[PDB]
């Protein structure tokens, strides 16, 4: 069922104009249509089981951004955000980037790291050679547990194990389970996983196992995108568009340079895929620590885009960073906004998510670089 | 008028009962107290003009931590997230740490960076030594549109330049404006003085003044805060008190050799901190992007937190991070419950929230570390 | 009252004959003027109560060097050292200086670093965030013994604290007070100060204070100069002046580049500061430490000057470094001939003369390219 994401007319619409359009579009029917017309859509006491000392909800504001296309399939954004210009700005440059036919995307693997710390071996390279010995033994005891995962075609891949053997703790050894969630954002369930192994751990080791967790640094989840302008979809009247090509280029240089600019420039960039992370249900601290804790892996906190003239002369985009999102979980389940957003998105799996969101971040980049651009 | 920001039996309460409770303490009126009962707090015509394409309001569970005691003054902390365990955690840690006295709190000014960009002049060192003789004169100009904020005790203090002389686009000059932004985030303030200053700086350089724009990475506006615990608080049916610090201490440890461990403590952190930010109206992208740069500014992405081990055997933990939240602008003036959470703190400097604001995070790492210190 | 600091014909002059131009331009009485033109300006006794174990006194050669313009005012530099060329080369650049307007120049404030050094303390970090909680009341403390000096202006502006955690005899925390010194030196006021708030710092941290003592590393208390030369000014009959541009650029990127090269740059610098540093009665030791240090803060031992090519073409030379030098205490009060060098100068603030100083630094630093430049 492909659809137009161009939203005609929307800044002159009332919302529930707005919803409308939408309900037509996305083919929701009357009921879904009235639980976004209506506050209150989470009954306080589904928000009493979710959250410790409820006293009620709050509230932000609730969006759809426009003409977004990914890999050639128009997609329907929601936003919940406070601040004025994100959702314009995304609307903008995703309309723009339709010319050279929108955003193109890929990700690596759903894969998660569970790190199970090990403290107190006095041969800390012996034991990691120990259990990389015994590595096929561990993964099979990661997957027992975890069935259904396993036959959904996910489940423990690989396990890694660095030493750290200089803390003023003592020697640590932390093995990494290296695990395909599938569509799950995945942490009970590598969490589980590490808690599954850690006695055998211990065993081979003769360690004590402490921590036993996931990593939010998810750099083996990667959501990636690309897109692209011309000269003449980008000229303004006071600027012919090689000018603002120009000047973008310019603009990121100074992130890839500053780190006092790139915090900027990467904010600007969570502007655009926080709100989809939380209209969503998704769990935007990690995101955000992942998408942070990412630009600064090369020893300098740095841009997480690009920008480029091609050969042909036209401003390309890309991006890349962690993506580790959801769609079975937590609030993604039990908010019924948050199932209606996906819905409204027509997404059918994490990866598909995290790419729409990674190239709203994308086009959120450009809005506020190409601004800077044109004053 | 002091309270007592302990939240007794808030676990077995219904959300009207803790209401009741919340509107005693803290003194609200009726409409107050109507106004969290009731779904919609947020007019769909105020959404409307907060954010573009409005179609409705996503709601958040809205939750009160209790306990916390800040400078000795005991503070309810409104806080918006959809993960259980938060709230608790930081209630648990927070009483915990009255024994010890709560937290100790401070900051260093209310101080926000706009960058000022320079580009294609050849001789930018010459340049930078220009800026910096007619320091005066800029800070003046930067000034002279902001007699309000100046009048206030705020305004342009200094300014410093940056030379990037070896970028792939030539050498760059930052000029930073060092500007005391008072009570308000402070974004529109430092863009229109860098805005102000622009053309002169163009004179006295030379050159062409490209981006005039706030740095998010708000080094210069840190909130700090440090608490204790003693072994016998600390004790556990299963644990000596002694065996909960020295496992802390270790997480910690591990977090601050580590990356990936890092990435997921500073998480951690900012499940504490974010939803404080979201209940008052503040921009959390913000927040996030200054924490996470901050925290590699060694060149290496470590840990937000310390916890150590006090002469007489006392765990003590602090924390330290940009803290760039209002009190005047934006959603926090605009979301009917964004100044209700304002009034259940009772906070009146943006200094004070962003204390409060720490020593949850403070707390809520805490939690993490204890929790998974305890199996 | 404006001199002009030309020399006319200086080289062909006796001494008597320079003294008696001198005291004529500057407004030398007869006995300023006798108290030069004959040895022993600084009686044997004077001299036994600055140093121990006197026996005599050592001359340095004395000279004035000629032509400097700093910010539109004319200046004669008095220097005292032993080597050939230094003078002559000094007036040389500072001759072809004035088609362009001559040195413009400009300071940070006078603020020097008082260290406070505390070991001994299990928690550090913690201790750091007690003394920053307390730091108003230290900075009163700092300025209590002060009134002189707070009255003049100056005093104890701020205080920070750096943490060296792994060291090998254990963790250390620094309290840097930063402290305004108006026309000092400053070093025994700082240490004064330093001593002053010692066992406060000992209550608050639960150390004990080593160290009381200033930082030569200056960083704070930077003087700069810039200057500029046209082509037409530094033609020869040998080299077109855009060819001696070309050429003194390039031997600056060499000190840029090799350490080797750089430690030569800077002693050159410093042949040019030095000499006015000695005849004003300032620790000459001092400033080379700062300046020397100042040139390896980037992790790269390097120049303190920079020279480019401005837009039009002409030579622009910049330098910023450390300058601790005052008017007040020490052997500049002590020293018949050093009152008498600052009266010369007519200068009247520490600042300004910092900032001579390094003007003759950049002059001397041209000087020695140029002629490495022109064979
Ligand atoms: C806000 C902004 C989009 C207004 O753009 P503008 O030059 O005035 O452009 P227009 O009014 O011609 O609108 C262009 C497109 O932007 C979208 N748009 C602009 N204003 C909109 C609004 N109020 N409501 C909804 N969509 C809007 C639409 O897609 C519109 O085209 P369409 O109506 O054909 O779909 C533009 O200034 C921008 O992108 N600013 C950057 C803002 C930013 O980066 N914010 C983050 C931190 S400040
Ligand atoms: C969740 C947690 C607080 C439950 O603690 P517990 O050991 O079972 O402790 P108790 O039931 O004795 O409660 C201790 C305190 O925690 C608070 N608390 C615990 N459960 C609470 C609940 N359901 N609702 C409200 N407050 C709760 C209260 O302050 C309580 O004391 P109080 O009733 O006297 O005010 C504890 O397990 C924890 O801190 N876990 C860490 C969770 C975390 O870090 N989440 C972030 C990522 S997973
Ligand atoms: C020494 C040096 C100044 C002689 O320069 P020169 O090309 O022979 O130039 P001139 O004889 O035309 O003199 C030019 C100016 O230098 C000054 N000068 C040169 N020789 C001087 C001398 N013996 N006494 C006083 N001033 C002298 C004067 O200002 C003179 O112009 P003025 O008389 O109009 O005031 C020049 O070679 C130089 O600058 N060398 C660099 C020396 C150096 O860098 N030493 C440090 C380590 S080696
Ligand atoms: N498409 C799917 N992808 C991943 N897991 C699934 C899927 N469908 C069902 N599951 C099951 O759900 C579990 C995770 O559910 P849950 O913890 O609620 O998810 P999340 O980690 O996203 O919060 C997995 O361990 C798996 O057994
Ligand atoms: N207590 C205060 N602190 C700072 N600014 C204030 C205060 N009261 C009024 N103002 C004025 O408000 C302006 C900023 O308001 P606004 O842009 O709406 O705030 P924000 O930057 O927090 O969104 C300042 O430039 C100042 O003139
Ligand atoms: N213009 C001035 N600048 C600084 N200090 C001054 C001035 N005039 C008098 N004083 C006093 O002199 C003191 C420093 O004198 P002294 O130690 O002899 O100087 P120095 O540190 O330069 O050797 C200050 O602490 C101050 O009280």
């Amino acid at each position: 069922m492909p659809i137009d994401s161009a939203l005609p007319n929307f800044r002159s619409l009332t919302p529930e104009q707005r919803l409308s359009h939408l309900a037509r579009v996305v083919g929701l029917d009357d009921a879904e249509h009235a639980l976004l017309a209506r506050p209150g859509a989470l009954p306080l006491d589904t928000a009493n089981g979710m959250i410790e000392n409820v006293i009620g909800t709050f509230e932000l504001p609730m969006a759809v951004t426009g003409y977004f296309r990914i890999n050639d399939r128009d997609v329907i954004v929601p936003m919940a955000v406070e601040e004025p210009s994100i959702v314009a700005a995304a609307s903008y440059m995703a309309k723009l980037s339709r010319a050279a036919g929108g955003f193109r995307t890929s990700s690596s693997g759903p894969l998660m790291r569970a790190q199970v710390q090990v403290v107190g071996v006095d041969d800390p390279y012996g034991a990691r050679l120990a259990i990389l010995r015994h590595a096929a033994e561990l993964i099979a005891l990661a997957n027992s547990r975890d069935k259904v995962l396993v036959g959904l075609g996910g489940g423990c891949r690989d396990i890694e194990v660095h030493v750290f053997p200089d803390t003023p703790r003592g020697a640590m050894i932390v093995a990494h389970l290296i695990v395909d969630v599938r569509d799950a954002m995945g942490a009970n369930t590598v969490n589980t996983m590490a808690e599954t192994v850690a006695t055998r751990i211990e065993a081979i080791t003769g360690g004590q196992v402490r921590l036993r967790i996931l990593s939010n640094l998810a750099d083996l989840r990667l959501a990636r995108a690309e897109v692209r302008y011309s000269a003449a979809t980008l000229a303004t009247d006071d600027y012919a568009g090689e000018a603002v090509i120009d000047r973008v280029i310019d603009a990121y240089v100074f992130a890839a340079t500053d780190p006092y600019r790139a915090a900027t420039h990467n904010k600007g960039i969570m502007n655009g895929i926080d709100p989809v992370v939380v209209a969503t249900g998704n769990d935007w601290r990690a995101v955000e620590a992942g998408a942070h804790a990412y630009a600064s892996r090369s020893g300098r906190y740095t841009s997480l885009t690009t920008w480029e003239k091609a050969a042909n002369g036209d401003l390309v985009g890309t991006i890349e960073m962690p993506m580790p999102v959801g769609l079975v979980g937590g609030a993604t389940k039990t908010h019924p906004l948050a199932r209606l957003a996906l819905k409204i998105m027509n997404v059918t799996s994490a990866q598909e998510l995290g790419e729409i969101a990674v190239a709203v971040g994308l086009a959120q980049n450009l809005g506020a670089l190409r601004a800077l651009a044109t004053e």
